[PDB]
């Protein structure tokens, strides 16, 4: 299990999950070694959950 699809949005939310109470989407655009983020209310929590957590679950 891994990324499912290619995964190079560079630019458009990679990643996420988090606490229960804190959680963001934006693993794409730099990183490397780790996940960036910054918050997911912000750059759509619930929306982009489905994306990945399904895909590189």
């Amino acid at each position: 299990g891994s990324q499912v699809f290619e995964y190079a949005e560079v630019d458009e939310i990679v990643e996420k999950r988090g606490k229960g109470k804190d959680v963001e989407y934006l693993v794409r655009w730099k990183d490397g070694g780790d996940c960036e983020w910054v918050k997911g209310v912000h750059v759509a929590e619930d929306v982009a959950k489905d994306y990945e957590d399904g895909l590189e679950y």
